[PDB]
């Protein structure tokens, strides 16, 4: 029992660790979005120079964008069509990122259907992304929309790499042989000490395994719990103990060999 509440306890506490850096980087995607909703000077440079800044100063970050709704930057699409940092629309979509290195200005794609645009869009609310690869780095957007004038003109948004999860949550140990890793709302694994391989592309949805099914709805409603799980092959149980990361309710999952925790 005390076993059980040491295992609980411990779990809550790395998911509250993982959650303070997430909550630090919504609330930059958030500040930048309150300070263009206020930003009449309507000057795309200095906008530009704004998201640059705060790429450089925040190494944690590999992007920093705002995209905007048809002429709600400044009225003006038609002097900027296919001008540096932008597309064919003419539209504010600036995604200043060092995906591949250097640091670089691009328009964002796929604004008018992905979710990282879209989801704002519909709901007004700062959202999180699943998890992704994108050009060979995994990672996930946070969004927050730009509202002026009581309406919704765009968004802001930073992109996170998580390689770092892994290099944390992979050298976690406890009893003997236990472990840990995080996983995404959806359950898909951010990490694993071992199957690299499933990083970003298993979900716990997809064993076939009754109780990892019935942790990965918890996860997927922001439930902590515990589920016991006997091996048919080796006889031995172990414990998954998982609990919430507040911001997106992602979970962090300790796998504990009963036998040990006993």
């Amino acid at each position: 029992k005390l076993a059980y509440e040491k295992s609980i306890e411990m779990a809550g506490n790395y998911a509250n660790q993982f959650d303070a850096q997430m909550e630090a980087n919504q609330a930059i995607a958030r500040t930048l979005a309150c300070t263009m909703a206020e930003y009449g000077s309507q000057d795309r440079e200095e906008a530009m120079s704004i998201i640059k800044r705060i790429l450089n100063e925040n190494p944690q970050l590999i992007g920093v964008y705002l995209g905007y709704e048809p002429d709600a930057f400044d009225g003006r699409d038609k002097n900027y069509i296919n001008a540096p940092g932008h597309d064919s629309t003419g539209r504010f979509v600036p995604y200043c990122n060092k995906i591949n290195g250097p640091v670089i200005i691009e328009p964002l794609v796929h604004y008018d259907s992905s979710d990282y645009y879209q989801l704002p869009k519909t709901t007004g609310k700062d959202t999180l992304t699943e998890p992704y690869f994108y050009e060979g780095i995994f990672m996930v957007s946070y969004d927050s929309p730009i509202f002026k004038n009581g309406e919704f003109a765009g968004i802001a948004g930073v992109d996170v790499p998580l390689e770092y999860v892994d290099d944390v949550a992979s050298s976690i140990r406890t009893f003997d042989t236990g472990y840990a890793f995080m996983v995404s709302n959806t359950g898909i694994f951010l990490s694993h000490p071992t199957q690299k391989n499933w990083i970003g592309e298993k979900s716990l949805s997809d064993f076939d395994v009754e109780e990892i099914k019935n942790a990965a709805s918890d996860i997927r409603e922001g439930i902590g719990g515990h589920v016991e799980i006997k091996d048919p092959i080796t006889g031995k149980t172990v414990i998954m103990f998982y609990e919430p990361v507040k911001t997106g309710d992602f979970s962090f999952v300790l796998v504990v060999p009963k036998e040990e925790m006993l």
